């Protein structure tokens, strides 16, 4: 019936805005996931290329896998990389993008086509150097899956850093806060292209499950809830059984990797090698 | 790219079925008008009174190139038949910029009924629809008759049942392809189409009191392997049932004068 008549758009962005204004992020995410079925997609035979984006320069290569939100891309690491740079003996860093958010890239048809494409960029960028993968929010899901694929094919990273991971199919607090997230990722920045990419990766991440990896895991989790939590406990918190190290980072699900990315850089640094 | 570019990919790949489902879903985020906050509807005059014939009111259909322009071929023929009845078109709210969609069937039809009865100024009228517009002319006849009025007639052209469309199920993709070329569809027309798909999927072919002139296409728009007449529009209990030259679309393009000579004679 109309939450903000002043808005004069009509595409998916306007429909997106009207979803978040009326508390229907879940309904909208499904819409976007169904929409991505009509985006051309690349498969393993004709993989579109992927280029890692340099981020900074005894430690292994650090590789940040971009998230799958509209706000996501290499940019999301730049505070972390900048804080990482001015550290003594700091690792060199790169960034793995998720293809399709930029024009006019295809999304993957399958996870195998994605990880085959990201894995060839990765090994070409790293040479024989050991690497450690990292990712935050949905980028944490994306980095664990790439890990699965690397290890399954006889390779792998030296360790896996997973900042504030949740299960998309079992969202816990991240479902309760879904509309709150959709709010943030817009303002942080969104066209139809980026929005259907988010839809396609959301479809990918409905088949995701919290399965083990060989690589030692570092699990960073925010100190503050991003939304409100009526139960009043820390039941909202990200979890990872069998993590080598679990470490709290000040800030919330997002501000841990902006206003407080300095502390994450320091703890990552003290954990490597 | 947007919903225009997804729509064409769906049609290019034979998936107009999923595209109608998507737009139905996408439309549930369109701002809507209820009966309380009604969006005004205005009739579009097409042909002047040339009696004592009733006013013909075509009901606009629900696809992306529907509206009062779909009655230009028909209304031109009508205006050069001798002693013609006048005619106006009734648009469907939500397809033009800045317009909202109807929240409920009740909201749309109270808006339309208001407008239509204003414009008539006492004159009896005949509701006329083609394709999904037939379902809308029917659904408004039901609404009016339920509330103590109604048209003196109803003209259903090539009406199918959306939930169980038979041949229009088979040909949905040819439908979508043609309605695009006829147009240039934007997000706002695709999302309106979707809103009207949602309401039409609940539509059933209930009987009406007014006499029904049923007009149907001679030719199968798409191919029909069965080789029989199971592709044709079907209205049991119609007053009159006439075949009109052409297929679902050209029956109101090239052969509109055929439809209009026939309507004209049926009315008088």
């Amino acid at each position: 019936t109309g939450a903000a008549p002043a808005d004069a758009g009509s595409g998916l962005p306007a429909l997106y805005r009207e979803a978040v204004r009326t508390g229907r992020a879940a309904e909208m995410a499904e819409l976007l996931a169904a929409a991505s079925r009509f985006r051309p997609a690349f498969g393993t035979a004709d993989r579109q290329p992927v280029a890692l984006v340099p981020l900074a320069d005894g430690l292994p290569l650090l590789v940040g896998c971009a998230g799958t939100a509209v706000a996501s891309g290499p940019v999301e690491f730049t505070a972390f990389a900048g804080a990482l740079a001015d550290l003594p003996a700091a690792a060199p860093m790169a960034a793995l993008p998720q293809p399709g958010f930029l024009p006019g890239e295809r999304v993957p048809a399958t996870p195998e086509a994605l990880f085959e494409a990201q894995a060839e960029a990765l090994l070409r960028y790293a040479a024989g150097r050991p690497f450690v993968l990292l990712g935050h929010s949905a980028g944490a899901n994306m980095a664990h899956a790439l890990t699965r694929h690397l290890e399954a094919n006889g390779g792998g990273p030296a360790g896996l850093v997973l900042m504030d991971i949740y299960t998309p199919a079992d969202p816990g607090a991240m479902g309760v806060w879904r509309n709150d997230m959709f709010q943030w990722v817009w303002r942080r920045s969104p066209d139809d292209h980026r929005l259907t990419a988010m839809g396609a990766y959301h479809r990918l991440l409905l088949d995701w499950s919290p399965t083990p990896v060989r690589a030692p895991v570092l699990h960073l989790r925010a100190a503050e809830p991003m939304g409100d939590w009526p139960p009043g406990d820390t039941g909202w918190q990200s979890h990872w059984d069998g993590a080598h190290t679990t470490a709290g980072i000040p800030g919330n699900h997002f501000t841990m990797m902006t206003e407080h990315a300095s502390a994450a850089a320091r703890l990552v640094h003290g954990w490597l090698a």
